[PDB]
């Protein structure tokens, strides 16, 4: 079926065979897919943590100093393979094809004033 | 089948029979075999590492100060056969053909303040 | 099959779902159809007439003084 329900704050990603490249989706819009495309999956909550709860997510995309994304001409988006990404808190986000979510819903670290955080 | 679709950061190998020359293919464009050609495998991963790690890979191609590949014009990639190669991080690559991957996603060598490296 | 071979003087259609378009194409490339189309049909010679001979075809597309097609 053509047609594609979204829930207000959701996304989905879809493969366009004919420029054989995927792209996420977003927003409320009841978006059907076109002839050239294919759903990859069933509408999914956009990736959220509390504030002072963090995430780690794979695969960041690039962003300027506007923190604008860079969308590549082909079509993919542009990503940070060997980087990874972390995140606290902010607006719901879809998650960017490409990226692999880790890190989630995870508490943020609390430190009592006895102990102590030794690092590498 | 002819059509051969790529995932966006991704290749391919395809020998070209008539003029006997295989090469590697780049991008996200489904780019479709011609009559004279034979796809040799299904998209894979570009190789990839993350930053401060490591992979070794046999049969490196041939770079001027550009850092240019040296395409031969009978169509093969230039290599240096028994040289090795090394690489810490940067771009996502395709693997040139006549190359063979040997370490990676190796992390980088560790070293703690009371040890050392004895080497030949 | 998505390959599809042009003789070199030769067009075929070809229905864009995606967009519901169809669109005729032209010359020797093997043009290879894209996920979103459709071919409507086998490769066939271009229509031609001899000089001193004629030919009438219904639905003519419109041109400019440069008689260029107005897509």
């Amino acid at each position: 079926e053509a047609i594609i329900r979204i829930p207000p704050y959701h996304y989905i990603h879809v493969l366009d065979q004919n420029s054989n490249v995927s792209r996420v989706e977003v927003g409320p819009k009841t978006y059907i897919r076109q002839d050239n495309e294919r759903v990859l999956f069933a509408p999914v909550r956009m990736v959220t943590v509390p504030p002072r709860h963090y995430c780690i997510v794979a695969n960041p995309v690039s962003r300027d100093t506007q923190s604008s994304v860079l969308f590549d001409i082909t079509g993919q988006v542009r990503l940070r393979h060997a980087d990874q990404e972390i995140r606290l808190a902010q607006d719901p986000f879809p998650l960017y094809p490409g990226e692999v979510l880790e890190k989630d819903i995870t508490p943020l670290q609390v430190v009592l004033p006895n102990t102590a955080l030794h690092l590498k």
